[PDB]
Formats: C-alpha cells, structure tokens, sequence
C-alpha cells in the first residue's frame, strides 16, 4: 500500500491518547512512512495466520477499544525505533532500516507476545493475567530488542547465553521506557500484567528476588525449564545493569551509579561488538568492561562501577 502521509490519533491500551503516522488511501492505515523503511500494523482478527490485514480505519480516529492495541503496537514500535536511531544511531533492528511489522489480535486470550524473526506478533491477554501485550512499551521493546540481538551477537536462547539475551531485552526495553518518558520504572510488564493487581510485574530489575528471581550468581537456576532459566537468571544481569546505572549496596558490595545513558552505551556496545552466540556471564562481564574501557578509559569510574556491579552479583 501506497498513499498520503497523515497523522491520526487514538487512544492506547491504557486509555492514553496519542498520535500516529498513518497513510491514507480511501481508508486510513497503520502505516508510518516517517520511519525508515516504514512501520505497519496489521489486524490478525483472532486468527493465527500472519500478519492479517494492514490496519484500515475509516476516520483516522482510533478510539475504539478494538483499536487500542494496534495503536500501541504501532506507536511503541516507532518510539522504539527513534530510540535506537537517535541513541545508538541504529536504523531499525537490522540497522538497515528494515521495516517493522506488527500483528495484533492474534488468536484468542493469548498471553504472549513476540518477535517471530520476521515480525511482531501480539496476543491480547485473557484479561486476568494480561491485557493486550502491546500495551506495555517495555514489552514491545524487549521483544524488538531480540531482533536487534539477532542481528548482532546472535546469542542463543538457552542458559547463560539465553539469560543475557533476555537481560539485554529487559535492559533496552527499560531504556526505551525511560526513553518515552511515561511511567518508566525498573519493572517489566508492569503496565499489562495482572490487571487486577497493582504494584506487581513479571519481574524487577531493581529487586529480582521480589519475584523470586536470582540476584546473585550463587543463586543461578540450573534447571531445565524456561530454557535453562532464561527469564529467571536474567535477574542476575538485571541487578547488575541496574546497579551500574543507579548504584547501591548489594550483598555488601557498593556500586557507584553512572546513569541510564552510560549503561545504555556500555551495553549496546558490548553487545554489538563483543558478544558471541555463546557468551556466558563472565564473558558478559568481560565485554562490558572492555566496552566501558573503549568508551571511557581503563581507569574510568565507569569501568570501575562496571566491575563493582558484577563483583556484586558474583559474576567474575
Ligand atoms: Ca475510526
Ligand atoms: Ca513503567
Ligand atoms: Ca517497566
Ligand atoms: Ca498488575
Ligand atoms: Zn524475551
Ligand atoms: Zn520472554
Ligand atoms: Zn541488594
């Protein structure tokens, strides 16, 4: 589809009103041309085939409850893009301005969301555990991150490798949240998770243990589920990142906080320049300091805080 760049507006999954780049031809679509190679949001209509139809809206107004998720998907996908472009000078996830496509209304009561290697697919939640996942920016981002990852270090979803991989998504997903500058925090999925309950999330980067997650190497999961514990063991890298940014005393270890940005930088770079499909925790530590190094000197504070954090999570 070919047409006029327009700017619509609707309200997201959280009632939030916002605008969006559409494209107009007879009807209006969830097609943004401002964004590199463009961003497209599809209707999957509770089907499972993908992606469904390019989202068409009669009036450039998207307020219908059915709309919400498209909006979010669409919108967060661009916010995210801007983030990477702007902050890390990266164009789309492949860095080559590939286009971003999302499908919403996938299946019925589908508590999940993901990147399928080619696109973003969003369940809608069942309304108890979740709500349409695209509602959560950190989610959108976390998932999109995986692609980026895919396009870079090509880490593996199994064990340490997989734990860092997820860590990474949580990290950038979180940077993106701050990036948008609306209800940012160090929690994941706060905004779409368990609708009934307030104050909860999937996981906490600030206090993993709050959710039952590891916050120290020594407590690393070694089981089989969740692929060797990827969504679990991320807890470890998460505290570390968090610490780096924000500082603190973890298990007696004191970290001097250097800020979201720096963190952003460090990571983005270790990931693009130093991680191997198999990097493990230690390997992770090593990359980090090395990139800290490249960015700020062997003697930077940064490098130091980077060491503290890992010293502090029992990753050496
Ligand atoms: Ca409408
Ligand atoms: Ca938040
Ligand atoms: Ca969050
Ligand atoms: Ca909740
Ligand atoms: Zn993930
Ligand atoms: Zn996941
Ligand atoms: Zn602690």
């Amino acid at each position: 589809i070919t047409g006029t760049s327009t700017v619509g507006v609707g309200r997201g999954v959280l009632g939030d009103q916002k605008n969006i780049n559409t494209t107009y031809s007879t009807y209006y679509y969830l097609q943004d041309n401002t964004r590199g190679d463009g961003i497209f949001t599809y209707d999957a209509k509770y089907r499972t085939t993908l992606p469904g139809s390019l989202w068409a809206d009669a009036d450039n107004q998207f307020f219908a409850s059915y709309d919400a998720p498209a909006v979010d998907a669409h919108y967060y996908a661009g916010v995210t893009y801007d983030y990477y472009k702007n902050v890390h000078n990266r164009l789309s996830y492949d860095g080559n301005n590939a286009a971003i496509r999302s499908s919403v209304h996938y299946s019925q009561g589908y508590n999940n969301a993901f990147w399928n290697g080619s696109e973003m697919v969003y369940g809608d939640g069942d309304g108890q555990t979740f709500i349409p996942l695209s509602g959560g920016i950190d989610v959108v981002a976390h998932e999109l991150t995986h692609a980026v990852t895919d396009y870079t270090a090509g880490l593996i979803y199994q064990n340490e490798s997989g734990a860092i991989n997820e860590a990474i998504s949580d990290i950038f997903g979180t940077l993106v949240e701050f990036y948008a500058n609306k209800n940012p925090d160090w929690e994941i999925g706060e905004d779409v998770y368990t609708p009934g309950i307030s104050g909860d999330s999937l996981r906490s980067m600030s206090d993993p243990a709050k959710y039952g997650d590891p916050d120290h190497y020594s407590k690393r999961y070694t089981g089989t589920q969740d692929n060797g514990g990827v969504h679990i063991n991320s807890g470890i890298i998460n505290k570390a990142a968090y610490l780096i940014s924000q500082g603190g005393t973890h298990y007696g270890v004191s970290v001097v906080g250097i800020g979201r940005d720096k963190l952003g930088k460090i990571f983005y770079r270790a990931l693009t320049q130093y991680l191997t499909p198999t990097s493990n925790f230690s390997q992770l530590r090593a990359a980090a300091v090395q990139s800290a190094t490249d960015l700020y000197g062997s003697t930077s504070q940064e490098v130091a805080s980077v060491k503290q954090a890992f010293d502090a999570v029992g990753v050496k």
